[PDB]
């Protein structure tokens, strides 16, 4: 029973969360990308951008554009591995989207400009029966980090969820087996190096909101805010008002990697939170939490589809040698590849818990 | 008789001719900066962007932002050494511009949204007198590179110049004198290793027109057509479907280099072309046309303010031993702030020219 | 009967081509590597700069390292895919080596102090049956570019043999078959965006023989030298005197281009040549010179073993339109990975032909 | 009484104090740099270094290079202001040095590798009267940190005194007035974003001591240890065993940025804080470290020559709410200029101790 979902926003995040689907194996059999929505109709283009990554590389599948009916002048419907995707042309309000007359349940909004729970739900009065929001959401819409708290997922009362951000994603399963193993967080402060993104620009420009996130990206180190600290106070309640970070975006492409310092509740070591996260990662956390005992580097973690990747030998040659109760961990991430395959995790998990209910 | 100008968009290509003018210390004293246009009013950020530059640093001024009446709530008004500058409201149509009603004679047209000569003459409906592109223009508007062709200008006949692009005012210089000296050129093509530019992406991103051109900037080398050659064939009349080039942006902030390689109309040598340029760059390019015997790298002319600054030493190096009609001629070229210069320039002397003929 | 070769030399090169060997599934059955010399024996670093590569990403391959004797205190050996390679220690005179001892009968040379042909051929007086230098070499070796002259190799007769430059293999594919198709070469010029190497230096830092190469890579472009083009004429002879490039080295990691612009000798179009390339691409030049119709940027290029895949569009869209002499083609490479693959194909070419002739 | 200075080692570090001392107008008047010492004595070459730094721009001195006697095959004399710099040829030894033949009394020594106490005082066998390393030293040299405490400097006990690292002179400054101001620190942790260092690789490189290190600087977010925070316990003995940090090397040319993890010891505010830094560093530290209200980014430090510079909004912005011990103060620095010019005060300060107490 095919998931039929539909993509908003067909840019950086909405492509990464296609190839994430089509790496997986999943397009047609399991997952069903009936169409995607863009500014943009021009298959061509689309296809270009999905054949070439500046960072990932080429996909392992093949990509091409066709025209639906020989009349149109350009492409417009994208062919993966045999199955057909609609180039739907892009809306202003959700809400009058074709969604229902697509036929499609599940719609992955990642335009970044319905990040509100109210103005994410016209994809349901579009037709759509679920909406997994591609980043942090306001207006209350119930948010999940996959190997964290997808079990709250209630089929009944969620129906736009949304996924948090790609930084929230590797700090809060370090954070989960540091409460579930009983470690303690009294207060922490985490700091994340960042890798540049869209929203930044290449030369100083314009940005009235972040000054600072106007300057040139890939020649400074740029400060900025990130509630990915308190998000994670939603996705694990004990921590509310007890966490806390900010971000340096530097002069990377992609990859980042997260600080975490914290003050432990019971005294304890380095070498037993060392251990637990290792544990934690080959038992519940596998596949969402990985470690390295190497000497890597970002670019080691390009393609690496685990949330957070904690480093050992970071974290161990970096604390304090006697310390019993203030420490600081670190934890590498991919913000683009392993943000996406998650959104897709979130979207199979609520397909089928839906199903189940009934 | 102080020049009243006005700027029209205050973007990257508008501040820099700004701080080109206060730089020269023109502010105030020979021209008279009576307002801004801008999407945005906001002084204040206005002042920040200006003492703040990733690539050009500190400003030699002083910049501050005031309210024009105790009663607005940001501040709308630019103090620059003494000299007050209004930061007015942007408008759909060049002519729906208060110029006349602000007493603005020259218009210096940075939108970039208005390089056509049709659209440009609104600014002149708008109440303006003359009017200074600083991009290439089309609408058949008269091109001026200063020091090669700004006599041809004519004070009752064009009345939107176009001061044409950064590259063209680099190439130009160097045909020039390649001409006047009577080296003569059968044909020739340029190829420029260039900085990237506002309209690049710092990630993977969208970009219908120019494919490539959306891809990540400051991490490869981008291939890039121009029309920087075929236009000093306007400057130049007599390089009319003789030269062509393209360009290959790379992950550099600033600063640009051209790499002309063209044929001889008579037998010569590498070493007469040589001590031709530095001969005229001591006399009639002097100011424009610079060049250098050292072994510099491109962050060595920033803030070089030289239209173009040939290499010598790159040049005897790199050409063929005996040859006598295949050459390579190499340049530099600050793409931001020469360019900048030259925009002032290019109005002090229309001004100058305009009042002269009464 | 498993080729018998040695490595002198384990750096950036000389670990490329060991990988390029891997990579070609040739490690234990075509080839055998029987042993890698360096300043260090320490396998396990070895390995650790083979699993991980900030350009290359993951082997294909599992690199393990282990103690000839459990005696050793550090591995001092490498199984891939379970073939045994020894890491002997470096001498001072190539005819120190246990070449002979160890039953190698081809050896690379690939630690840059050994370009001379005479100093080279210590290695036969080591043992060595021949030694084939990877970079450009001086003494009189016979220089060879597989796809163009790899036929002239002797085995009476040579017995040091150079692959050329990295450069060098992507002009002389082009050059080559602009020749063969009769389309004849007056003269040339070649310019080349070239991403920074191991020579260069991250801050600026110290550099007596060349003083641009010893700014900050990653920040500017910096000119120079190349002899890769006059080379090109060791390899086709009626180009000697005819040719001529510089470079430009700019903030990248790896992939560089090559602009060539030549005069013909006939009348011509530049959609001739196009045709001529893609046809060579695809028969007599198929496996070291390729070529593509897509909008590329530097980045898609990375790991393309092809010589010099020659960019239609680009050259195409940036000639003059009706030009019949002066013409530019443009052509990208890997500098690191295809070398590296060609070292592995010379070295196989010469095994082939030096068993054949008994 | 000019200073009589010699320097030891005329590489980055060399030079930059050399520069440091030119840009604050002392040569020939306060300070009197006799000579420096290096392999080479080509004087142009340093010359040529002077006048032109890819991320200091240009001196506002003048640099010639002379021949001491019009024999000389190339210069051998340095000529900054009018005054002679005598450039001697490098040795093994310190102690070889003719120091007292050239009548050198303090010795500034920055070669990287006379670090160690015994080693370094060869400068003083060599005739030198006082050497200041410009590194962190081993072997027991006093280490000074001008605006924290130079106060302990003995001119009849310390010989050799080390004035640390430029990461040390960022963080002992804010951790000074932490103390002094009463808010104690029970225990700390810094993370430092540090620029690529002359030390790192361009593409990945041979690093035997540090794995990650010598992977390729410009495209990597490198992990490292650092003694910075140790460090800071010899020069304020309070905070002994409770500070530690790490650093993370990231694509930058210069400028970095400290990242101060503390508990405090007595309820406090992070506003309370805040204040304190910023009265301090209008009084006591005035000139050692500064702060800042604005919205910068790295490139908005070079040249600053303040230890460190505060970031006042980076802070107020990126706490707890409401918490009252565990905070995060945020600090930048010019790692190279900065400490270059500390290194000069530092050796002004010694010279009128040492004289006034005769
Ligand atoms: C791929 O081709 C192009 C071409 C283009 O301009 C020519 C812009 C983009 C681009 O920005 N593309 C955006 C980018 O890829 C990503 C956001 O980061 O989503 C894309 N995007 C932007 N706006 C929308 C949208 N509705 C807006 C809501 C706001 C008002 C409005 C009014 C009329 C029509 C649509 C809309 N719906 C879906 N995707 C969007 C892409
Ligand atoms: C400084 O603060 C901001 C804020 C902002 O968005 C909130 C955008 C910009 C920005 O892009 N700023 C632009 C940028 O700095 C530069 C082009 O590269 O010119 C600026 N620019 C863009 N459009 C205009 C304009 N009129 C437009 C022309 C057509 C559309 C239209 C409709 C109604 C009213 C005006 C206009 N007039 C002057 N400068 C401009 C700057
Ligand atoms: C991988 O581990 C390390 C560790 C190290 O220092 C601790 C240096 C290197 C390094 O530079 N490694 C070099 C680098 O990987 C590559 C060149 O790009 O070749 C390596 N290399 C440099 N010199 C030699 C050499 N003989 C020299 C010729 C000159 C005189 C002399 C005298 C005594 C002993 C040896 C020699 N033989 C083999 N490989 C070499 C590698
Ligand atoms: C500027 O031009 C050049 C040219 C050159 O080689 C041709 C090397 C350098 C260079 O390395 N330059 C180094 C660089 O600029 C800086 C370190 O960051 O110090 C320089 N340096 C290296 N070794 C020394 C030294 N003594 C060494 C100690 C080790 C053994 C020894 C043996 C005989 C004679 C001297 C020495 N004394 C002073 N400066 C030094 C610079």
């Amino acid at each position: 029973a095919p998931i039929k979902v539909g993509i908003n926003g067909f840019g950086r995040i909405g492509r990464m969360v296609f190839q994430a689907i089509c790496d997986q194996g999943l397009i047609g059999t399991e997952i069903d990308v009936v169409a995607v929505v863009d500014m943009s109709t021009n298959a061509e283009y689309f296809a270009y951008q999905m054949k070439h990554d500046t960072v990932h590389g080429r996909p392992k599948y093949t990509v091409e554009a066709v025209k639906s009916s020989p009349s149109v002048e350009t492409a417009d419907v994208l062919v993966v591995n045999g199955h057909r995707i609609k180039c739907v042309k892009a809306q202003r309000n959700p809400a009058d989207l074709p969604w229902g007359k697509l036929g499609v349940d599940y719609v992955i909004e990642s335009t970044g400009l319905f990040t509100d729970k109210l103005k994410a739900e016209g994809h349901i009065k579009g037709g759509a029966k679920k909406v997994v929001i591609s980043a942090p959401a306001s207006g209350g819409a119930k948010t999940i980090v996959m190997g964290v708290n997808q079990h709250e997922y209630s089929p009944a009362s969620h129906h736009v969820v949304s996924n948090a951000s790609c930084t929230t994603n590797c700090l809060a399963p370090i954070v989960h087996v540091l409460t579930k193993e009983n470690f303690g967080i009294e207060t922490g402060l985490m700091t994340t190096i960042h890798s540049y993104t869209a929203t930044q620009k290449t030369v100083d420009g314009v940005s009235l909101k972040d000054w600072r996130g106007g300057r040139a990206a890939a020649v400074n180190i740029i400060p900025s805010t990130t509630g990915a600290a308190k998000a994670v106070g939603m996705v694990i309640p004990s921590t509310k008002g007890k966490l806390t970070g900010m971000s340096f975006r530097v002069p990377t492409p992609d990859v980042s990697v997260v600080d975490l310092t914290f003050r432990a509740t019971r005294d304890t070591s380095i070498q037993e939170i060392d251990k637990a996260i290792k544990k934690a990662a080959q038992t519940y956390m596998k596949g969402i939490l990985g470690f390295t005992d190497e000497e890597l580097v970002s670019a080691d973690f390009i393609n690496d589809n685990r949330s957070s990747v904690y480093d050992s030998k970071a974290t161990l040659q970096n604390n304090l040698p006697g310390e019993k109760r203030f420490f600081k961990v670190v934890s590498w991430y991919d913000n683009e590849w392993a943000y996406s395959h998650r959104v897709v995790d979130l979207v199979r998990y609520m397909a089928a818990k839906d199903a189940a209910s009934s």
